[PDB]
């Protein structure tokens, strides 16, 4: 088997992207956000606090012929952003661009923080990081993606990330009409649940490679490259009146700059982030202080390649017996 989604930025930023999912029976379609940086697929439900759901689509397990209860399992996750969520957990059919699964552990939300109330186009999650990080206890549950393996044409999904534009999750099958060139494959360590990995170095615009071994994961559901303080000076150092922000909580640049591209490792091969990818615009409504797309991991205690590297590239989560990621350009 195979599927095929279309993912939509949920703003004009690329802040993050949905994906429609189907629950239940009859299906109940939410708009989740696919983050391969956590491991459980939780979402927006009929049991929600209704104070803390603000124009979320929601689940309601009574309506679904095919839901059950998972009796006594619980659940409870904090990202790195500071938000969370949590609450019980149902077994029931979910589709992803016509892959079906049953017996899916959809995790329905009990209680969400500001953050997800205040953001009424993600319905909730649905991770795709290893199920070694899913949070459901006593019993832990495993991903879509790992639920679908054995079914799948080939045990991998691709990440295709759209710049201000729609872009696609594939399961099963590489689509080898979406990318230019070949991909390189680069090894990943499951030690940490995470899609790890390690870049071979950087380049700052049309400035020479680094070779530097850079370790960190590959995470759609964070927005922005999380990269150590030595690299991120680095590149802003190249754009006039840019500046770390203890105030903004990261660095800024001025709006009326033109950003330099940023390039990263995959092995001996290169993928070419645009400046334009790196614009975050306005730090507040009418500002003239722009925020980069680009930070300091110095603090989070690991090195993140956010949606704004990812969406430069063409990216395979090959989930084999020996896990690795592919790269191409697109
Ligand atoms: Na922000």
């Amino acid at each position: 088997s195979t599927g095929s989604a279309t993912t939509t930025p949920i703003d004009s930023l690329d802040d993050a992207y949905i994906t429609p999912v189907q629950i239940g029976t009859p299906a109940q379609t939410l708009n989740l956000d696919f983050d391969t940086g956590s491991s459980d697929l939780w979402v927006f439900s009929s049991e929600t606090t209704a104070s803390e759901v603000d124009g979320q689509t929601i689940y309601t397990p009574s309506k679904s012929t095919t839901a059950k209860l998972l009796s006594g399992a619980t659940w409870s996750i904090s990202y790195g952003d500071g938000s969370s969520s949590s609450g019980d957990v149902y077994t029931d059919t979910v589709s992803v661009g016509g892959l079906t699964v049953t017996g899916q552990a959809v995790e329905s939300a009990k209680k969400v923080s500001s953050s997800f109330t205040e953001d009424s186009t993600i319905d909730g999650l649905l991770g795709l990081a290893f199920s070694t990080l899913n949070t459901v206890s006593p019993t832990q549950q495993k991903t879509f993606f790992d639920n679908a393996k054995a079914s799948l044409d080939s045990p991998v999904f691709t990440a295709d990330l759209g710049y201000h534009a729609p872009g696609t999750y594939n399961f099963g099958f590489i689509d080898t009409t979406a990318y230019t060139g070949s991909i390189t494959y680069t090894a990943v360590s499951t030690k940490q649940g995470f899609w790890e990995w390690t870049s071979t170095g950087y380049a700052v615009g049309s400035g020479t490679f680094k070779s530097t071994s850079i370790d960190g994961i590959a995470d759609t559901g964070t927005t922005l490259l999380y990269l150590p303080a030595t690299v991120v000076s680095a590149y802003w150092a190249q754009v006039s009146g840019a500046k770390s922000s203890s105030s903004v909580g990261g660095y800024v640049f001025p709006c009326s700059a033109t950003l330099p591209s940023f390039t990263f490792g995959v092995g001996s091969a290169r993928i070419v982030i645009p400046g334009d990818y790196i614009d975050f615009g306005p730090i507040s409504t009418g500002s003239s202080s722009c925020f980069g797309g680009i930070q300091s991991s110095a603090g989070i205690g690991i090195n993140i390649f956010g949606d704004v590297a990812l969406k430069a590239a063409f990216v395979v989560f090959n989930g084999a017996t020996t896990p690795t990621l592919g790269f191409a350009s697109k």
